[PDB]
């Protein structure tokens, strides 16, 4: 039963490349999936991939004996500054498993307990900013979520204070990061990226990579000159030994990991919190239930590690926000050997797949007719959810190493937000999703009314 898979419209020798000539390429691809179904071929000059959107097919793609992580074009471009750090290394590069072994302990239960106080430090700064707004001032949500999440990974991970809440403009790191991600996204559709027309793009890209590396150098210099004793992510990077190869990370790889963790360790968590607050103000019944939990659990001025673990409904809110808008919205795979997908689509060794996560998460055969509805209760029983229906953290040994960090931070912060404020969608905000490879609301604003509960 070998089927022929559909393909969206082509542009002569450019094949499908011009379909990416948009500021919202993931959302365009979602619309193509709407039209063509669970699988479609997508070609560019010298490259073919296949976009998967159904749990039926993605559950086979998640078989690690058959498929391994692939670097999408996006990740090949990001590798220009993230190197063979964990996010952009191939599974078979020595430095992937070596850094995985060395850094996995930085996300253990013990490590998360050790991060908790510094997470609260930043969370309290967010709450204080909002308590100090004047009447009818509003909150710029993605902007403040980025302040929070960048500062949290900087402090917990590296004992470095970006002091984002002391700035009315983004930290220089954020400015250059966003511009670098923008460039990587825009470069996806460039048929002739070496045309001199993109000389300025190349210069600006290089300049943004230098800004990011300059900050890395300071983080490293400050640590090695410090007299204080840290036991954080940077400590493991500088001192941890791979049980297997016996070696620590070398200096070049450490720099890549710092860049990787500064970016991966906050950008998608800012998106998550922004989407979560959006869905909460758009669903006041859900907001109330989550606020009720926050009030019952967060009985002290400062939340404790144990209390955040009891914010179980807030946890389902965040999972439901990751279902509708997973902020790292795709990952890529290649076939390890010849194999047949779904009994219908033969693949040769090396053939590429793209997993289109927001479309997977809209599979009506999994979630039912009400798929566009925000209902955190869908997550009450993970055993009732079919395998590989829900993949916001990737797959297998290449799944997100920072998942627990992200969810603890987001649960803590959303819990405090709901404990301390009522929220008003005073503009009846129309969801507008900005793409920077990752996804985040743009222009989302709210008003907060303080419950006047002291910290
Ligand atoms: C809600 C927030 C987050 C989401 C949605 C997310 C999602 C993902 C996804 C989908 C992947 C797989 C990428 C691929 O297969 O190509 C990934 C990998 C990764 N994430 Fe996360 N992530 C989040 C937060 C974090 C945080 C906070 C950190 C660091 C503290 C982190 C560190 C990483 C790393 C290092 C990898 C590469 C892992 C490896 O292959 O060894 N992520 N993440
Ligand atoms: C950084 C964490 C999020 C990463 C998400 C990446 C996911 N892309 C983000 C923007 C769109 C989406 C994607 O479909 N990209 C493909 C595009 C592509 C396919 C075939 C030929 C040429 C180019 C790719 O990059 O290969
Ligand atoms: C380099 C890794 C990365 C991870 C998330 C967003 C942008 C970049």
């Amino acid at each position: 039963t070998i089927k022929e898979m559909p393909q969206p419209k082509t542009f002569g020798e450019l094949k499908n490349l011009p379909l990416l000539n948009t500021d919202k390429p993931v959302q365009a691809l979602m619309k193509i999936a709407d039209e063509l179904g669970e699988i479609f071929k997508f070609e560019a000059p010298g490259r073919v991939t296949r976009y998967l959107s159904s749990q039926r097919l993605i559950k086979e793609a998640c078989d690690e004996s058959r498929f391994d992580k692939n670097l999408s074009q996006a990740l090949k471009f990001v590798r220009d500054f993230a190197g063979d750090g964990l996010f952009t290394s191939w599974t078979h590069e020595k430095n992937w498993k070596k850094a995985h072994n060395i850094l996995l302990p930085s996300f253990s239960q013990q490590a998360m307990k050790g991060y908790h106080a510094m997470m609260v430090d930043i969370a309290v700064q967010l709450v204080q900013k909002w308590e100090r707004l004047n009447a009818d001032e509003h909150i710029e949500v993605p902007e403040d979520m980025t302040r929070l999440t960048l500062d949290t990974i900087g402090l917990c991970g590296f004992n470095y204070r970006f002091n984002s809440f002391y700035r009315d403009q983004p930290h220089p790191f954020i400015t250059s990061m966003v511009r670098a991600l923008d460039e990587a996204m825009n470069k996806l559709q460039r048929a002739n990226p070496d045309d001199p027309a993109y000389d300025e793009n190349k210069r600006q890209f290089q300049e943004d990579i230098k800004v990011m590396n300059d900050l890395v150098d300071k983080i490293i210099a400050d640590r090695k000159a410090s007299g204080e004793q840290s036991d954080d992510l940077l400590t493991h990077m500088l001192n941890g030994k791979d049980p297997e190869t016996g070696e620590p990370l070398d200096d070049e790889n450490i720099r890549y990991q710092i860049i990787t963790f500064l970016i991966a360790g906050h950008e998608t968590t800012s998106g998550l919190l922004s989407f979560a607050l959006y869905f909460l103000v758009k669903n006041p019944h859900v907001l109330q239930k989550a606020a009720e939990e926050a009030a019952r659990v967060l009985v002290d001025p400062v939340p404790s590690y144990k209390q955040v673990k009891q914010l179980k409904y807030v946890g389902m809110v965040l999972n439901e926000a990751l279902r509708l808008w997973p902020t790292a919205p795709a990952f890529s795979l290649y076939a390890k050997e010849d194999t047949v997908l779904g009994g219908e689509y033969p693949l040769e060794k090396g053939d590429e797949l793209m997993v289109l996560i927001p479309q997977l998460h809209r599979d009506k055969t999994i979630w039912g007719d009400d798929v566009e509805e925000f209902r955190p209760e869908r997550f009450e029983n993970p055993s009732a959810i079919p395998q590989h229906a829900f993949k916001p953290h990737g797959n297998g040994q290449r799944a997100c190493i920072g998942q627990q960090f992200a969810l603890h931070e987001a649960t803590l912060v959303l819990g405090m937000m709901l404990k301390h404020f009522d929220f008003e969608d005073h503009t009846n905000y129309e969801l507008d999703i900005k793409e920077t490879l990752t996804l985040k609301p743009e222009g989302f604003v709210v008003k907060a009314k303080s419950k006047k509960i002291p910290l």
